[PDB]
């Protein structure tokens, strides 16, 4: 049941579809980035159309919607990576084993400026940096700490009912960590330069 | 969307169903077990009915069935563990971030065994305070596999030059696999828990 803003894929399950500048979908994502990265130069933005990844994600969302009894568990966040990992993320999404102050999961930033550090979006031979815009099932979150391998239990008297993610600051989060596969869908890849 | 032989759970999402000796369901797991673990005795075998783990697992199996070419992608394997992990694995399944280092390591992942005798070892199914040992019987999406190597954090690529086209799992020996290692959540479904003792 693939989102309707996706474009046809000739019966295939994976495409990276480059967005054309000045149409409304591109403008939205660029606005989100330029809010804190207006000083960088956007080379391209690509919509990630991965049927499998999407399917596992929507399963996890339907379950987190049921478990939390409401429907507001998703945030749009950013994630900068190195060029060598982009093929992997396109196809297989985010993976904590590849990645840790608030836990050993995957880190997603609220501000593009954070993902834009060269430590995260390392620039390649030709100078290019890479950053995803990510649907993340953050659901109910709590402050993290170093060494977590899964979020803390909501009530440590029912030790297996867990928060859905952790953050550096609960009242005003600026990063999120999720510890399970298919809790995050990589939705756009922004290719940009300093 | 759940198997039509599970017990009605009444819109619960999880329960454990103790099995009866004599029934084919119980007797086949015991045979499987005692085929290599004849000198341990089974206390009980519980069918794990966990709707969410099932749902995400069946989705991964569907995906591997589509991607591989009429491959028998699923195996029934064993997993010894300690009492303290049973609650977690029951509700949440297997989590590579939690897994032990295997005496012979073929990657950093969750390990499953062909032979119950392997899982039966004290280092996996640690006896709890009452002498009870615990072993899962697991549906594991082994897919297309290759010999692993200790440094692996994901299965290897089938071709170095296409790094994202991955083996689904890895094994200690391709010609006579006795263990498998899986590197992703929801690739193994914990279907029965064997409680056993010496
Ligand atoms: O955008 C990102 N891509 N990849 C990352 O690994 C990443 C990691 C990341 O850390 C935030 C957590 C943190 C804060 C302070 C000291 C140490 C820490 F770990 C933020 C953003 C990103």
């Amino acid at each position: 049941n693939l989102p309707e803003h996706w474009t046809d894929m000739n019966h295939q399950l994976f495409c990276m579809v480059q967005l054309e500048p000045g149409q409304s979908e591109y403008n939205t994502i660029k606005d989100k980035f330029t809010r804190t990265c207006s000083s960088y130069a956007i080379e391209k933005i690509e919509r990630i159309q991965n049927a499998f990844l999407w399917q596992s994600y929507q399963v996890k969302k339907r379950q987190m919607d049921i478990k939390n009894d409401h429907k507001n568990n998703e945030r749009l966040l950013f994630h900068g990576t190195d060029a060598d990992s982009v093929p992997y993320v396109n196809q297989h999404g985010f993976n904590r084993s590849c990645a840790v102050s608030y836990g050993k999961g995957t880190y997603f930033a609220v501000d593009a400026s954070y993902s834009a550090k060269d430590t995260y979006s390392k620039p390649d031979s030709n100078g290019r940096k890479h950053m995803y815009v990510v649907r993340v099932l953050t659901g109910v979150f709590t402050k993290g700490r170093a060494g977590l391998v899964t979020p803390p239990p909501k009530n440590p008297h029912n030790p297996t009912d867990l928060f859905d993610s952790v953050t550096n600051n609960t009242r005003s989060p600026k990063l999120f960590v999720v510890f399970f596969d298919n809790q995050a869908y990589p939705e756009y890849l922004i290719t940009f330069t300093a």
